[PDB]
């Protein structure tokens, strides 16, 4: 189940803006990104804050450390720069930024790059020298996913950009997956061996489809760090409605749907996969007052 | 660093018979079994037997208290029940597990038992004692003769035999290839990794991570934070030979070699990892529980 074991809200704030969160690699604290542009780090159990740091003149939007806990990734929604990667050690410090992509996220085997979406373009930058080391766009091939999100398979060696599968060390399209929905572009099953593109399932060896998945539709995704639970939640302002779903990510079955009856605005669990946290509005309401919901997974 | 503190031996007897050890869920006693049976528990504070009980009629090889304090699994050698699940809240039998020569709790939510009997894999409900699930799969079977069933931290997998199982599905995921006799293997706490004897594997892509040759025919265990692993290497008579060894449990590189220079039957930390607690073999038998600050 999910039992709910607290909630807190941005401390002292009139509206409480959080947006997005992750879990620190230090255990018990959870970062979140704010509708003003901070990262906050508060206590996850206590629900106090403990630190606050200025990132972007906009919202931000999403985020992600590194495993290792010495960088973090942001982006924000009418900023420039769009995103941006921040050094968290001795002082925290933005390092790089990716002008115009509105999405990035690390590198999943070796945290040494950075890959930027804007809109049908997937930009790959090096962490050290922040260099745009190659831009991924191919005119004939592409699907024009109107919420394309490029993302790096877990051995690094693959990107899937506008559902199109590149290999990284050519730079060449090596095959694209026929389109089925306006937005969602798909993502890298953590097993290595299936791409999961909205409802459609394909085998990364043959490019044949696997399954229909239907609850999937128009559902962002994250899978639990084991990989045997993916949670999906669909897209919706908020970005995504009141509820989530889980998965068995061995067979792509149906666990549960959680339903909390109002918007959402993001999910994660700890390294452990121990706890839930999900940022929600206290449907559909004007006012902005998040709080964050933390769960026993 | 291991200092050693002071040693346990069992009262009233010429020869000390403890075979296996655990501290109590709080921590006030230490749990040691016999190699008659029994079940002693000593007060780490007086060195003192408070308590002895007739658990099995043949010697105990293993036990594992729930952290709540509230059970204890218990492992013996010959005749039946093989295994039992006991109340610490008076000390009675709860469950007993007749066939199964090695049973643990589940890991997240402590609900599960897991027995293990020759190369199939039993999961019991603690409540019931009802068997929910038998995992064997003869296709995939890599009959270890040592095989010890276990589930992963999130309860959501297990390992029987080298094989991975789904066990909300009761599907095998992965038959990991053999390549030693006897061990079985375990998940890593980290969740992502697997340890197969010397096969250190990715849990989520099955692909090769390292190979740690130190780790040939050992049995491991990991401190409470999962920074440090633990691991003795069974005897080609005491399960272990008279050293073990710590490693990185990030990076399986070696920290300390302990030669005890006496046979071991088994070690244990507290949850805080300040004492470790080991039954050595002073005799040859006479096998007592010597306390060591951890470090
Ligand atoms: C108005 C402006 N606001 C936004 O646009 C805000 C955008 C935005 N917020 C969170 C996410 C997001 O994808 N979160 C991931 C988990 C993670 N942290 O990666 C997620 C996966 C499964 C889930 F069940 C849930 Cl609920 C969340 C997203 C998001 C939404 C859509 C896309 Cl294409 C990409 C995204 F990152
Ligand atoms: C000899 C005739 C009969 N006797 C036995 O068979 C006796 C069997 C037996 N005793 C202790 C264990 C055991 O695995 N202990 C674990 C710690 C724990 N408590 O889980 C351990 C981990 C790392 C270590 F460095 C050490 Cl030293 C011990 C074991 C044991 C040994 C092998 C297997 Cl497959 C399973 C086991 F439980």
């Amino acid at each position: 189940a999910f039992r709910p074991i607290s909630v807190f809200r941005e401390a002292n704030e009139d509206e409480s803006g959080f947006t997005c969160c992750a879990f620190s690699a230090r255990e018990r604290f959870l970062m979140l990104g704010t509708c003003t542009g901070q990262l906050k780090l508060y206590n996850v159990f206590s629900g106090q804050e403990e630190a606050s740091y200025n990132c972007h003149n906009s919202a931000i939007t999403h985020l992600e450390p590194s495993r290792d806990g010495s960088l973090l990734l942001t982006s924000a929604t009418w900023s420039q720069p769009l995103s941006a990667l921040w050094g968290m050690k001795s002082v925290f410090d933005m390092k790089h930024s990716f002008t115009e992509d509105h999405y990035v996220e690390f590198s999943k085997h070796s945290q040494d790059r950075v890959i930027g979406t804007k809109g049908d373009i997937a930009h790959i930058y090096d962490i050290q020298t922040g260099n745009k080391l190659l831009t991924l766009f191919n005119p004939d091939l592409a699907n024009n996913y109107k919420r394309n999100c490029a993302t790096f398979n877990p051995t690094d060696d693959l990107v899937l950009n506008d559902g199109v599968l590149w290999d990284v060390r050519s730079a060449q399209a090596i095959h694209k997956f026929d389109k089925f929905n306006m937005n969602i572009s798909g993502v890298f099953h953590p097993n290595g061996l299936e791409v999961i593109i909205n409802t459609e399932i394909w085998d990364l060896r043959t490019f044949h489809l696997l399954h229909t998945v239907p609850a999937l539709d128009q559902c962002r995704v994250v899978f639990n760090h084991t990989g045997t639970v993916m949670y999906g939640a669909m897209l919706q302002k908020s970005p995504f409605g009141s509820s989530f779903r889980t998965f068995n990510a061995t067979d792509y079955k149906p666990i549960a749907t959680i339903d909390v009856k109002r918007n959402i605005f993001d999910l994660c669990t700890d390294t452990k996969d121990c706890y839930l946290a999900v940022i929600e509005n206290q449907m559909d309401a004007l006012n902005m007052d998040t709080v964050c919901r933390l769960y026993e997974v």
